[PDB]
Parts: structure tokens; sequence; C-alpha cells
């Protein structure tokens, strides 16, 4: 019952809403930003960009649950970086698998890319029993990596390939 | 059927356009550039108003619901080659309708844009469709493999055209 | 009949003049670009706005419906020479408002643009039009050979000519 | 009771009606128009150009009476052509008197002009009668210089200094 | 009086100061451009909106009502200077208000704006004005001669300044 | 006093922020421009809108009442300093807001911005500002002489500092 | 031994040379020049349009014999217009039949044009003549068509079509 | 005298323009624009390279000096008039040039550019160029008042003309 | 051969490019646009070079002398396929370096660039060259009909393909 | 002195013109914008070549040796007033030039320009060149009290000026 | 080994620069865009040369031959990190200079830029590398799986990282 | 026989040399660079700036001795932040006190500023006993203010006022 879609601008204001609950600092095309106002001239001018794609996760009465955002998109190497924020409204109602699973989905079925990989704060044991749930693994553990919260925090990072979630079940 | 109209395509028709990609299990294009949203498609379309590689033409009917879409790309004036593609809108496939969209499409092709040939692509695993392009004159000239990456695997396709002097004689 | 008005067009008259092609079968030009949409028109009569070498002109019923369209194009002002052509909406086909126009127009060319000569082509396999404009003074000059691609196949058109002398010593 | 002001681009409708009825091509800026389109974008295109200066004048219920047109201005010899345009349901109730005045009055106290002349049909002795009587002379007879209702009309060329204006009654 | 305040100029103020000019027998400038109308004048105010060479105010009363322009041009921010004038609307002169103006002008020139010097023109052929500048404590330094073409012929004016150490003591 | 939130700065807020001005008698500045009409506010806000050399952010309560301004300026990346002030309109100080929302700035400038210095300036002559920054943990470094002209006559400043050593280890 | 390439830059004196001793104003994309300046610019500013394409024909030891340019080129009606220049050095040494030739090759099998036609001076029976050899027939006497040395003068318009050009042999 | 050749102007012609215009006690123009610096002269011609309503001509004899310029402004393509200017390098004055070069300017301006009217200026103060002038078959249609600030005061010129079809018929 | 070294495209090679086509009957293009002089092809040059959708690399022996042009074209970064063309220049053809082009073409789209698919049309008419495509592992997925005007007809032509899978292993 | 003349400023004289600067111990303007580099003077050169608010002369012998400069600016066309500076570089001063410079000028405004007025202003502290002045018709209409900062204080300047109907009667 | 010395890139080192690509079978990238061509990589180097998001130093020998090349990308000035390769020329190769390159990198990004952290890939077979980069204080955080295509196949990585602490107290 | 001149496009690669020798990032108006070009790119872009001034001292012979920068020029508070670089091989012959007079003359009897300041290390007591001498007072011991050879250090900020400078020995 869970739908994604292009995000579009008339959704910018939900993302904001999104970034303002977050103890680091938010970016578009690897611009910071803090107001709406800056997201949405960031919005204008990379358009037709494809170093990233973003999604917007939407119930049948058209509520939004959530984001989905593929990033550093390279289409040599055919890998991005994901990240998916749920709002705060909608969290603990099992949605969490299904977003992961309709970016996983898409990635790998339409965009054909190779591979998606994340971050998780080690500090986050729950988000990542739930990745590993849908197929992601460890493969670094990165060390001081970003400052949140007043201090540098460690790190996981976490991948899944095309040819696992494509042939796993064959 | 003979109340079917052809027109160009409008920028008030890019919603339309819009919807008939999401049930898609391919990226879509315009003049060869990848979209998802509909705030790219409407900036691709006003780029590309004046570039004459692509001509897009909604059909309608008498109370103007729209039924589908024709597309030419690839539009090559020397050769006077194109490559056609036409989508039918969910509500009304199945109303026996597609034999006409193809006809009015090779009508304007034809006898307006004065092209001398227009091929299109149909998936192997599409063998109805075959069969109705075939009874529109149109035959089998390439069997692509692996030619596009759709749902999960590279598939293949028929390749398949008509000629002008066929069509108008 | 004297009761039509010749007036200089405005973007506003560009829907009745896009409605006057689709009932044509040949491509349609605005400063020799070709166009098909609503949208395309548009853009073209703001590119050419100021561009001199066509003018355009809607005639008009004292209850101000749009009757024809009157276009002067090729105008070179060395040689003092333009090709002109009319387009009666369908619904006014007939009524007697054709010869009016073609004198408007003649009127303006020849008048208030100071033009040499007026051209103007006519399918060879439409001799009633052929007729009209004899009667209102054009004689053949050419019968052109394959000259345009009209529904599917190349046309014969004559072309036509009237000059300022003639028209102005009536 | 009439009153000169600057014109403003909401009484550009009320320009381009006074064209409508003239048997010569109009100009702004020495650019040849004939809608209304046009002359709104070269209206913008010459919003800072000095070489013409436009004013209407108005009754006391703000109904526009005329148009004052100072073009080809020269600030080292201090000379322009003027022309005025009465609007037709103004004409013979004695305003172009007055319009006369208000512009050579503003030319030669404000602008701080030379010279001021204008060109009227021979044809026209009328309007030759109103321009002498406000002490303008005839300096040229010039031959054939404007195409008018297909053909080649005389104008005289009539002109006013400043020196004459301002001192004639010292 | 006290009840006066001077703001900065706005976009929504220059239909006022329009009014203002056309009852002067005098070119009308912005920025050293001269203009006529309306429309030149807001396309004037917005190619200049950064521009520091000139500074305008405009004085309104409890009600909101308009009373005035100050405008500061010339500006130089070297020798830090500025040439100064005031007009009053039709409606609210000879109400005793010219005063509270000039000193608010020179309050905000020498106490915010940092100007050491400021000067302004009088007509020769209009003492009353004289006199209130000299009350305001400006003194002549020049009579100028046949500086001006208004109304029909070159006129003398006086140049009249006042100083930031005089005015802060 | 936890009922207060801070906010980016939106287009929105700059009447409020322009209001906040007409209040002090020192030019007010937006990227270093020197600004006096809302006209000229909005057009630098506009231009400035990418640029990360200074942020700004509102204060509002739950009711949303703008309670007042917090201005990073200055702001390197390298050195990782900026400059701060706060401005509480008229109308809310004195209610005990001020510490509020220089505990916020200060947080966001420390555990979000990561920044190792902020400093600002007092007037010398304002002793009970001085206060409040010393009881929020500022402490003096310097004592400008006749930095700022202010209100007629040059005034010196206190500049004071603190670390993010300092703050996060409260 | 006589070769036919496209124009460049550097061939832009040859036509300009060309043009010098002709007693019809020249044109390039339909703007007449008359010096090199000019055509050097126009030149620059038409480099991708389609409408016209131009040739120089070169001998065996590279100079320049002639120009052949295609202009009004319409991609519906697959047509254009043609003229040959011939250099006056190289006048009555039989090139402009191999001209000819060269260029209607190119018009009709790389080029895919359906019909090409041209204007001839009726007072210049020697180049009907040529063209008539050829395969070019008359398709129109167009009657004072051109000012040409002081007076309007008739040109006979000839045309070829590619189905004879390709298949009269056959 | 038949060794004289009119050519277009050229960029490379500019410093000799520059050069006769130093010796004139009057300000120059270019396309109306007046300019006192060769570098203000090179910057107009190239903003107005492609602006029709002036045209110019440079005088050489068969060893290459240049005599003298021939110009056409206020060129005005519904009425064909434009106004004429001739000067001669000082150098070249009384040489018996300026007939040669009048003439060919009037073929020119009457067989190629099928002008109806060319007038140029004269001083009232010049009696032996009005005398040259009318033996060239120009006629007096003004004596214009006060009309350039030469030399320190306002001098009166002559207006002459001569028609397209007079010149024709010689 | 084991001599001949591919490198990418650059602006001094355009010359040897624009000489490669007069050759040719058949329009050349450069990212679609139809181009006949070398002035079009530098300002076509400047103008894409940022657009990925084609790659071009020239061949070089030892002493840098130009051998030919590897063309890639029609690049699609979602199905990972593009269009292969390769000229070998007049004096160099007939010495056995055909195939080595290709290897070094194969080589660096499915070694560098990681595309899927690579497919090339090859005139009917030209039997030779279809062998030695076959011989590089290339196979036949389309017979064109009247596919482009040449020289005064329009042709069939053969189109070839050979996947990364196939080559890589 | 007859054998000086008077000619428009050029590009290739902007270096003279910078030399003429660093002498003086005041800022220099060009549109009365500041600049002290002669990178900044060539921008400021071609950025208001069009512009008629100001125009400028130099002077030179018959070996084209540079000897001074005309400056007018402030021009203004209503009014038909100008403010007129004259420079003369170090090695020709004290040769009896000046008189001749200034003649040329006058001349210049008031038989080509059609000027109304020219004015200029000289330092209190120059008695020589106000007398000079004085000798070529100018004659005292202000004494500006602390107008410019120049060397490190403050200082008054005399505004003298001359007409066109006395001039050229 | 001390007479090495680091300097910031310059348009005349892109040659170099281009040089060691050839020797690499990965593509390259400018500021993420890919090239392949000096032509391009000279854009892109112009397009990006504000950019603070990459810096680039050359390290040459008191003769002045390049020997190397350092690149730090990703930067990020928030959480102070950036990435960080070197390449040495063929010919320099086995020299024993890497480890001074890379001791000047750590110097600069550590000293100067104020970075927090650095961190590198290593492809997991290169065993040598992966030993060199612990010899100098680099620990490894991941084994990057599939990460980049590689010479026809994807190849894992090493991401190795070292902090400013560590390597200011060495 | 030092002589001060303002800055120019020539003096730049001198400038970079100056600042290659330096344990802090350069700026150009507030913008970092390290290379000759981006320091060639700012310049130009930021040539009409009035926010920075520069200038160089050069000897007799034109050697180039120093720099003087002046930056963070305000216009109403009349102040500005000074500093001086001499070239490593003039150090130490005693030119740094003329060219500290050099640019306090320049900033106070040309300039007009009421007040110049400097930073200087505190671990540079040399160069805090020079500025003393020249009348410099110490107005701030700022704390941990520069991240410089990798670590905070303090400065102390030094002032002198116009009136100062310009009276003491009056
Ligand atoms: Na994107
Ligand atoms: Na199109
Ligand atoms: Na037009
Ligand atoms: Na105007
Ligand atoms: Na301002
Ligand atoms: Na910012
Ligand atoms: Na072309
Ligand atoms: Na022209
Ligand atoms: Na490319
Ligand atoms: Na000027
Ligand atoms: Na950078
Ligand atoms: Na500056």
């Amino acid at each position: 019952q869970l739908t994604l879609r292009a995000l579009e601008r008339g959704d910018l204001r939900f993302i904001h809403n999104l970034n303002n609950n977050r103890n680091i600092m938010s970016y578009w095309f690897e611009e910071p930003y803090e107001s709406f106002d800056e997201l949405e001239e960031l919005y204008n001018k990379h358009i037709h960009d494809n170093a990233e794609r973003r999604f917007v996760v939407e119930d049948a009465q058209k509520n939004l649950i959530g984001l989905v955002e593929l990033i550093e998109i390279n289409y040599i190497h055919r890998s991005a970086e994901f990240q998916i924020i749920i709002a705060p409204e909608h969290q603990g109602k099992g949605f969490a698998r299904t977003l992961i699973n309709r970016a996983l989905d898409y990635s790998f079925t339409i965009l054909n890319l190779h591979k998606i990989y994340l971050h998780v704060a080690v500090e986050n044991p729950k988000a990542v029993h739930l990745y590993e749930e849908c197929g992601f693994v460890e493969e670094g553990h990165l060390v001081e990596e970003f400052f949140i919260n007043g201090r540098y925090q460690d790190v996981k990072r976490m991948y899944i390939l095309q040819s696992k979630y494509l042939n796993r079940s064959e």
C-alpha cells in the first residue's frame, strides 16, 4: 500500500521539515543549507544533475511517509550512496523495510546500478539490525567520520550488490 | 474511432505524459535526457521546444479524453527516418483503439512530414503487439539481443519497420 | 463587406492562427521555422516580434468575429516584393469575404508599405482559387513543378503576381 | 484646463489607437511598428533613450486629448522635431493651439532646446495656418518626401527658435 | 513635530516622489540621469538600488502621511561631503515643518553617516529659504552665476554649507 | 523558555529584520554591504543566498511571535571562528529570553557548525550587556579603541570570546 | 580535375571579391551586406544554420574557380535554390558545366533533395542555354522580379528534380 | 578619374575616417552617436555593423590612396530616401575628384539601393559647394535656419535634393 | 601492431577527422548535428566537449602517424550500450591494422567504460567487412531495410553486435 | 604655442594620465570612481567609453610630446555646464604653455560643444594659479570651505567660472 | 629528499597530469566529472578554479622535474575530512620519493588546512602499497567490496585513515 | 629612496612568491587561494572592489621590497586592517619602518581613514617592538585566534588613529 515517486518541488517543505530535527548539517548536491529558501534555490539549480536522485514514499491517502535519497551516483562504477528518513509520526509502524525494498528495487531493476552503500551510526544498533535484515553487510567501520552532536562519531558503512539482490532466490 | 483526433502535444499535456510513465519499468527520456519527475519533464519540454529531432502528439476522443501518446524520435531529415512509439492510457486499452492510433501516426509521418521510413521496437516477450504491428504493415528487420535493461534484466526486442512507398501505395 | 476591418496581428490572436492550421495538410511556418504546437508558435511569435521580413493582419467584422488572416512574407525592401497569402476561417468561407480581404491587403501593400510587386502561390489543382485571383488582377507568371509536398504527394502550384503600378491606376 | 504629462506605459493603447487611422507607417525610435505588442516591446527597449520624449495632454476629467512627440533630439545643436496628434473626438474644439503652446513651453523653458521644427503636408493648408498663427515659419518645401496614400507627397518644414519664443514680447 | 519620523525611501514611495516633481520647472534627476515619467523613475530606482552616491528618505507624520523628501546626492566618502535637498509636499507647506525636516537630515548625515560637510543650493530669488537655512546653521560659501536653466532663463543660486564639527558641537 | 525555538532565517522574516534596525544608531550591514531600505535588504538577501560567510536564525515562541535574531558573520572555516550578535525585539527585551538565545546560538555553533571560537563585540558604555555575556562564559580579549562611529561619536567596544572546548565541557 | 569542397572562413575574401562586380545587392542568410567585415560577422553568426550551404570549386593547383550556393533549403518539401558564380579569370574555359554537375551530384546523391531551382536573367540567353543543356527546364518567367542596374528585370525560374537526375539514364 | 573606385568601408579605414574629422569644426556622429576619439569610433563601428540605417564607402585611386568618404545616413526603406554627404581628404581637394565621387554615390543609390530620393545639406555660407551640387543636378528645397552649431555659432544650411527618376533619365 | 596506441581525440586532430570525411558519400555528424566544413566541425567540437553521449579516439603508430579513428556514439549509461565505428585513413588500409584497431576499441569499451553491448552497422554491399567483424566476435542481429541514403539510393545495412560477457570471457 | 594641438584622449594615452597622478596628494577619479592603479584606470576607461558626462583631451606639441591633459567633467546638457581641469606634466611646467592650454579648452567647450558655462576649482593656497585664470577671463563665484581632504587636512578652494557669451564676444 | 618541494597546481602542469592518467586503467575525474582528453581537462580546470572541494599540488625536485601529484578531494569543512591520493610519474617510481610526498601532503593537510581526518583508497590486490601507507601511520577502516570497475572487473579497495591528533603528536 | 605605488597585475608573481613561505592560508578579498592561476583570476574579479587596497614598495632600481595591504576597509567607521610583508632578501635592512610610515602616510593623508589596526603573533616580540616604535598600541590579545603551523596561536591586535598620527608633533 506504499508507493515510491520522484521528488517534486511541492515536496520541499516536507524535506525541509525532515532535516529540522537532525544533529548534522544537511546538503543538496554537496552544498550545505539550513533554510527553505536555500533548499528551493538549490533544487532549481540542480534539477538536471544526475549525481543525485530523490524519491518520496506516500500511502494510499497521499500522506508523505519518508524520503529515499541516492547521492554520489557514478555511472562507470555504477554505485550510489543511499539514505532514508521516515517522518517522526510514522516511525515504528514497520515502514522502513518497505522503503528500503522500494529503493533497492528501483536501484537495481530500473537504474541498473551495481552497488548501493549507506552509513549508519555505530551508536544506532537498531538501524544496523534493520539494514542487515534487508541484506546489507558491513564493509567498513569508519573512525571519527562525522561530527554529530558535539563529537566525532564512528559509522558503519554497509553495502549490497545488484547481483546478490537480483539472484539470491534463484 | 473515426472520432479519434491527433493533435500536437502542448504544455498542459505533460501531466498526462508523466502519468503514462510511472507504470513502465524502464527509464523515460526526453530528447535522450532521462527524467523521473514532472518538474524535470517541464524544464526539458521548455529547453527542447524548438528541437526538430523529436515530435509528439496526443490523441483525444470527441469528449477530449486523452487516449494516448504518439512519439516520433531520432528524426533524421537526410535519411528521412524516425523511430515511433505509442502508449495508450490504462483505462482505454482493450477498446480496439490501437490500430486507429497507429494509422493516424503513419498518416502524419508519411503525408505531412514526408518521411521515408518509420521503425519501432517491440519486446520479444510481447507477441500480441508484434501481431498487431504486422497487421498494420510493419515487418521485422532485426532481433536486437540484450538491448535494453528492463525490470532487472537485459531483454531482446524486435525492430520492425514500414516504408512510405508501401504505405502510400 | 465594408464592415470588415484589417488590423495588425497580436499575441491574443495566436489561438485563432493555430486553429486555422489544423485544417491544412501542409506544414506551417513562422519566419521559415516549422511548427505544429501552439506553444511553439507562441515562442516563435516572441522571437520574431521585431523582424520585418514578415507582416500579418487579421480581419474582423463589426461584431469582432475573427474572419481570416493576411500574411506577407519574404518581404524584400530593395526589390520591393513580398509573397501574400490569405486564409479564411472554415465557418466564414463562401460568404464573399475573400475579395474584400484581398483588396485590403493590396491596398496596404501598395499604399502604405510602398511595395512594387505582390505574388502568391495557388494549387494548380485548385482552379476556382485561380479564378478568384484572376478576377482581382493577378496574372500567372509560373507553374512550379512538384513544389510542395502536400497530403502525401508533391503538388504543382501557380505563381501569380500583381504590380503596384497596375493596382494604383485601376 | 488642459495639462501636459509624460507618457506612461498605460497610455500605450491610446497611442496605438491614434496611429490606427493614419496613412503612413508609424515609428518608435525609428523602428516601424504596426501592432500593440511591437509598440510595448519598443517602449520597454527605449525607456532610457533620450533621443525622443513624449507627452500626453489630458483634461480636468483625465480624458486623453492628444499626443505631443519630440523626436531626433540632438543635444549639441539643441534641436528636435515635433509632432502632435489630437484624438478624432477632440478635433475642432480649439485644443491644438493649447497643445502647441504646452509643447513649446516645455521645449524652451525646461528642456532648453534652441530650435523646434515640424513637417506638415502641403495639402493640409488648415494645419499650415495653425502653425503659422503659433509662430512657426516655413524653412523648406520638401519634394516627394513621403509616400502617403499611394503617392509621394510634398511637405513643408516649419520652425521656431527659442530666442523668438522667449523674447518676442520683451 | 517630535511626531515626524524619517525613514529610508522604498519602492512604494516613488509615486509620491514623482508627484513632487510635476510642479517644478526644472528637469529631475536620479543618479544624474534625467527622467520625466514614473516608468523611467521606477527603472532608474531598480538600476541604482545598490549605488551609494545618493541616499533618500521620506518623512511621515504619526498617521503615515507623506510630508516630504530628503535627498543626499554627490556623496563622496573620501572628502565626506554630500549635497542635500528637501522638498515638502504642497498640502504640508506653511505648517512649521521645514526646520524639523532639516534637523532630521542633518542628524542622520552627521550622527550616522559620519559626513564631514553638507551643502545645498538655493535660488537667489528665494530669500525666505536662505533665511531659514541660516537659522539652521548654514552659511553662504558661493553665489553661483547663471548656474541652472530654470523656467526659461539661467538663474543664480547660493551655495550654503554646514560642517559636522559645528553641528555636533 | 524551552518553548523558544531557533530556525534559519527566511525571506518572509526580512520585514522583522529591517524593523530591528530602525531602532539602532549604527549603519546596518548584510554580507558587509551597508543598507538602509527594505528594498535593499531584500536584494542583498537574494544576492547572498548561497554565501556561507554569514548565517542567520530567528527565534520564535510556541505562539510564533518573532523574539529576536542571531547572526554569525565573518565565518572562517580554516581558523573555525565567527563573530556572533543577537538582537531582541524591543517588545521582548527584559523578559529573560537573551540567555536562552545565547545558549541556542552557542549550541548550534559548537555542536553542528563545529566552530572552534565565537567572539562578539559589546559597547564599553554598555556594562550590563558585558555582564550578561560574562555570565554566559564569555571573557574579554580586547578593548577596541574608537572602533565604530555610533550616534555622533567613535565608541570603544569590548571583544569577548568563548571556545568550543570550554563550552562542550561545561 | 576540379573538386567541390565546403566553404571555409579563409575563402571569404574570394567570396567578397566575387560579389564586388555585381549589379545587385548581396545576401548571406537573407541579410544584405557590402563589406568584408559584415560578411565575416554574418558567416560566424550563421555557422550552424542549415538553411544555406556553400561550396567552392578548386582546381588541382588549389586556384578557386567558383562558388556554388544552395539557399532557401527546406527539409519537408526537400527543395533549394541554387546559384553559381565563376571568377572572371576562369569564365569561358568550360568549367560552368562541371560546377553544375558537381552541385547536382551533391544535392541529389548526398543531401537527398528532391528539387533544385534557379533564377537566370531573361536577358542572359547564354546562361539559359547552359542550364537547359544540363537538364533544367523553365517553370516560370517572373515579371519585374529584381531591380538590377537601374530597372526591374524579368527572370526565368528553372528547375530539375532528383528523380530525373538519378534515373534518366536507367 | 575613371581610375577612382568606390568600395564599402572596412574596419581598417577607420583611421582615415577619424583623420577626416579632425579637420572639421562640428561634432561628428556614427549612427547618431557623437564621438571624438578613434577608440569611440571603433566601438561604435562594431556596435552598428549590421544596422542598415547608414552605409559608407571609401574612394581609392588605382594606387590605393584613400581619396574620400561617401556616407548615406537616415536611410528609410518605406519612403526610400537617404541623406548623403561626401568628404574629400584635404590633400586631394581641388583635384577634380568631387564630381566623380558624387556620380558614383548617386549611381549606387539609384541603381543598386533602389532609393527614390537623395538629399544633402550644404552651408549657406559655402556658395561654391552649392554651385557644385547644382551642376550635378541637385536643387534647393529648403534653407534651414540656425540648424547646426558650427564653430561658435548657429549656421543656416541649404537642403538640396535629387530624384531617382531624374537621375536615371539623364 | 603491438606498436599501435589508442588515445583520446584532441582539437589538433580535427583536420585529420575532417579529411577522413571528404571521401565518404554520406553526410557526417557530430553529436547528431550534420556538418560539412572544418569550421563547423571545430565549433561543434567546442560546443560538445563535455557531452558524454559520444567518445572518440585516434590511433597512432610509433612515429605518431595517424592511422584511424574510433568513434562511440549513442552512448547510454542505463542500458550500457554504444554504437561503434572505425575509419582507417587511405594510406594505411590493406596493412592488417583493422583487427588491432577493433581490438583496442573493444578493450576500452569493455575494460574501462564498463559498457555491456557494442553494436555497429555495415553495408550489405560490403561483405569483406562483415567477415572481418565476424572474426572479431560480432554477430548479425538485424538487416536494416533502406536505412540510409548513400550515394543516391537507400541502402540496406547489417547491424552486428558483441557483448561484454562474451568479450571478457 | 601656435604649435600646440588638442586632441581626444585615446587608450595609448592612459600611461601618461596615470603618471600625471602619482604626484598629486588627492585621490584620482574616473567618472566619479576612485582609482589608484593603471589596471583600474584601463578597465574604467573601457567601461565608460560611451559615457558623455566627461570628455578628455591631451595636448601635444609638434614632436608629439605629451604636454598636458584637459578634462571636462560633470557635463550637463540641459544646464550646458561642465567642470574643467588641466594638468601640465612636470617637464613642461614653467614654459608659458598654460594660457594656450586653457585657451584651446575654452575654444573647444564654447565653439564645438556649445556649453554655456565652464567652472573650475583652485586651491586658495595657490594664488598664482588664481591670477592666471583671472587673466583668461575666469571670475570667482565661491570660496568653498573645507571642501576637499588634501594632504592631511580639509582645504578651502575657489570656484571660478567663465561664460560662453563672454568668451565668444 | 628534502630537495623535493610541494607547490600548488597551475595550468601549465595539466599536460603532466594528463600524462599520468594514460598509465591508469580507471576513468579519471576532475571535481567528479570524468574526462579522457587534455582539452576536456583544461576546460574542467577552468570551470573549477574557485571550487574548494578539491586541492592539488605537484612535487618537483631542485632541478624542477615534475615528480608526482598530490590530490585532496571530497574536502568537507564541517567534518574536516578529505580523501587523499598520490601518483608518482613512472620514471620516478621506486626512487624513494613516495614517503616524502606523503609526509608533505599530511603536513599541509594537518598544519595549514586544519583538517581532522585524511583517508585514502588502496587496492586490496596492491599489498605493497598497503604496506607503505601503514608505515606512514595509516590504519585500515574498511575493505570496500567491488567498489571500482578497473581493467575489466570490479575490484575491492582498502580504506585507510589517519587523524590530525595522531599526526601532530608523532 | 623607497617609493610606494599601487599594485598592478605584473606584480602578482611577486605577491604569490611572498605567500609561498607562510604557514597560514592566503586570501584575496576573503577568498582563499594557493595557486598563481587562482590569484590572477581573483585579481581580475575584484579589480573595482574598494574593500581592499594594495601597494608595492620599490627601490630606486625598481626591485620590489615589500607589500602593503589594507583590507576590511569600511567607509562609515573609516577603519582598515593593515599588513606588510617584506621579501626575504630585504629583511633586516631597516626597510620595515619606511614601509609602515608610507602606509600610514597614505592611509591618513590621502585615504582619510580614521583608524588602522593590525595583528601580530604574540610569539613575534621583534615585530611587536617595531610597531610600538611606529606608534601602534595594543588594544587586544586575541586568544587562539588563528591556526598557524599546527596549533591555535594568540595574536596582539594593535592600532593607531589618524588624529594621533597627524597631530602628535603639533
Ligand atoms: Na538528479
Ligand atoms: Na520538436
Ligand atoms: Na514583422
Ligand atoms: Na526618451
Ligand atoms: Na543608494
Ligand atoms: Na550564508
Ligand atoms: Na549552413
Ligand atoms: Na549599415
Ligand atoms: Na564526450
Ligand atoms: Na565620454
Ligand atoms: Na579548489
Ligand atoms: Na580595491
